[PDB]
């Protein structure tokens, strides 16, 4: 019996659409996009390159509105001229029959380019700020939150059109979503605010409910919803939102949507270091574990946080379904291949500049690709 075996196995979605193995292509901006974010030969080049890495592929974060914009040259799906180009880019990542999925984004105040280009971004709560440059945060009006509701709304119809298999709503670490259901930076006092585990959820709740009725009247068959989420904040011996909580959200989540799988973030943290700091029972279990005892087999969890090898891709397989890969298919495209002909030994995830064609990579400085591959997982390796 093949070691990596279970790694090959496919795994039906709930939906009953069928993954011919347990691998992700984990989110990853390439940051070759034009400055409107439209979908240029090189993104098309890079994506083509990974069209038959993975089982199912999650592009890096499209943004659905200007404000909500974090990489400089990242993805755009904040309007319809920029149907044409992500139809290009839906085809090109679907060639081998991989499953195409689309991150729709909103970095809420971690929306950097939105700071450079505005002074100015939105945020629960209000706050003056220095870095990177002098910027206000915005609190959020009822209004700026619907309209946003509908941004995510109307991106998800672009995606549809674009002939993508489904969209991803991420509310992990930095995401707006996120900072409304962290204590840590909801101050808010209405409807909306910190007062309740239901009020710190709505926000969550309303998005995945509206994108849940788009899919439903404008989708293709089986169209998916995938959700990405970090299950726990901390600093210190603070919490902003505990694994219990967490879990909360997730079983509402699933009352409103239909969402397919549940892909676990924990950036700038390593899979095997990833402990729960949630008092109780939970204190120091790995996150993973605690997450996927709740799901509790209704739906796929996806593991990720630094997976870079045969043996860590397996050792995931022991608390998720399926295992995502950042920076490893950057500089091995074929990993999966390599694996499922019995050549784990073959795996190679250095790379020269005389590489850089093969493997499609837009960017000619070492120093650019590093940074790159390192501010997916936000780890070092």
């Amino acid at each position: 019996m093949y070691r990596y075996k279970p790694l090959l196995q496919s795994i039906h979605l709930p939906n009953g659409i069928k993954i011919s193995n347990r691998f992700v292509l984990s989110p990853m901006t390439v940051n070759a996009s034009t400055k409107e974010g439209y979908i240029t030969k090189a993104d098309l080049a890079y994506a083509a390159r990974r069209s038959n890495s993975a089982g199912m592929q999650v592009t890096g974060a499209a943004y659905i509105e200007p404000y909500g914009k974090l990489f400089e040259y990242g993805f755009n799906i904040d309007h319809d001229a920029c149907i044409p180009g992500l139809t290009n880019m839906a085809s090109t990542m679907k060639q081998h029959g991989s499953l195409a999925i689309i991150q729709l984004a909103h970095a809420g105040r971690f929306s950097n380019q939105a700071i450079l280009n505005f002074g100015k971004v939105y945020g629960p709560s209000p706050m003056t700020l220095h870095s990177p440059i002098e910027h206000v945060v915005i609190a959020m009006s009822h209004e700026k939150i619907n309209s946003i509701i509908q941004q995510y709304r109307d991106a998800t119809l672009r995606a549809i059109k674009a002939g993508f298999d489904g969209v991803e709503i991420s509310i992990a670490q930095r995401l707006l979503i996120q900072t409304f259901f962290s204590t840590f930076s909801n101050r808010r006092t209405d409807h909306y605010g910190a007062d309740s585990l239901k009020n710190r959820a709505r926000l969550c709740l309303e998005v995945m409910r509206a994108v849940q009725e788009v899919i439903d009247k404008e989708a293709p068959d089986n169209f998916i919803l995938g959700f990405r989420a970090t299950p726990e904040e901390t600093r210190g011996s603070d919490l902003g939102y505990t694994i219990d909580e967490f879990n909360q959200l997730i079983d509402w989540v699933m009352d409103v949507s239909n969402i397919q799988y549940l892909a676990i973030a924990s950036w700038g943290r390593h899979i095997y270091q990833n402990t729960s700091r949630t008092p109780g029972d939970h204190f120091g279990r790995p996150v993973n574990q605690i997450v996927y005892e709740h799901l509790a087999g209704r739906i796929p969890l996806i593991a990720s946080g630094g997976i870079n090898s045969p043996e860590s891709a397996l050792d995931a397989l022991q608390h998720a379904d399926m295992v995502g890969m950042s920076s490893p298919f950057v500089t091995e495209p074929d990993f999966v291949h390599k694996l499922a002909e019995q050549r784990p030994h073959d795996i190679n995830l250095e790379f020269s500049m005389a590489d850089l064609e093969d493997l499609a990579i837009p960017h000619a400085a070492f120093k650019d690709i590093v940074k790159m591959m390192d501010y997916g997982e936000g780890l070092k390796k």
